[PDB]
């Protein structure tokens, strides 16, 4: 059990130690198309860019970039795609990629302003009656209905291509909770929220791959997809205690550089899997 490891790494004080040898062993890929000149102002971050092969192209001739990696877990049957939080001038690139990709939902696991600097641009409408045109990829979202929780917020979202006036209800999840140091006690309204997203039918095989995004679409956004598809592959399997969570994160980094930014991050990515998995294993 997943759960020995757990403790053990505990009761050893190694958090800092194992992580470090995830960081050591993650895969490195080329990062071109990030890192050229005509591209600076599309990344957030120096140190996040999306690797080449696992990068979203738009689809404009103009410049296809943008950072964001498709994240494709082959045994779990689930995609995501990880992004980093719009820029000021890439939201429009933003909603173009959730057209294009065909995604149902959008995952945003971090508030506007943490720690007193901005985070991420306003990318979606706060108020019905003042939609949002993004004229350089002529698309149109307006704010359908809201529902605020404590924990988290869902969004209705209705996204219009302008150019073929098609129209796509998405489904904007957004976790508002996330401490702005470290991680929580416990991760039981992380995994609400986890379900949540899953109920909503945004992760299903049906609809593109779901949009995670925190600032940068790595720490974050990185325990999102390791626990839903950690939590998948303990579902699927003969033999759920196979699940090793340091074999699926190093898979995920295949696919986009630095997942799970701590060893905070890791210790609670285990915590909510285990949690989880108790849910999972038929309670």
């Amino acid at each position: 059990e997943m759960e020995k490891e757990f403790e053990q790494i505990d009761k050893s004080g190694s958090w800092a130690a194992i992580y470090q040898d995830i960081r050591h062993e993650a895969s490195d890929f080329p990062c071109r198309v990030a890192k050229l000149p005509k591209n600076k102002n599309r990344n957030r971050y120096r140190d996040v860019s999306p690797f080449d092969h696992s990068r979203i192209k738009l689809h404009q001739e103009d410049n296809d970039y943008i950072n964001a990696s498709l994240i494709k877990m082959e045994e779990a049957q689930r995609s995501y795609i990880l992004t980093q939080g719009p820029l000021p001038n890439t939201c429009g690139h933003f909603w173009e990629m959730v057209w294009e990709q065909k995604s149902r939902g959008v995952v945003m696991l971090n508030r506007v302003m943490e720690k007193g600097s901005l985070k991420c641009a306003q990318y979606w409408p706060q108020k019905e009656e003042k939609e949002m045109i993004f004229e350089d990829t002529n698309l149109k979202l307006t704010l359908i209905s809201e529902d605020i929780k404590s924990y988290y917020t869902v969004r209705q979202l209705e996204l219009e291509n302008l150019t073929t006036q098609e129209t796509r209800e998405i489904l904007h999840f957004h976790y508002t909770t996330w401490p702005d140091f470290g991680v929580a006690e416990s991760p039981a309204s992380f995994l609400n929220f986890l379900f949540k997203v899953r109920e909503s039918g945004s992760l299903s095989p049906e609809h593109g791959p779901v949009v995670v995004h925190c600032s940068a679409g790595i720490g974050r956004s990185g325990t999102f997809c390791l626990a839903d598809t950690c939590l998948l592959l303990m579902d699927k399997r003969k033999d759920p205690s196979s699940v090793d969570i340091k074999k699926v994160l190093l898979e995920m980094r295949k696919f986009r550089m630095g997942l799970i930014q701590t060893a905070d991050q890791l210790r609670f990515s285990y915590l909510a899997v285990i949690e989880g998995a108790k849910f999972i294993m038929g309670d």
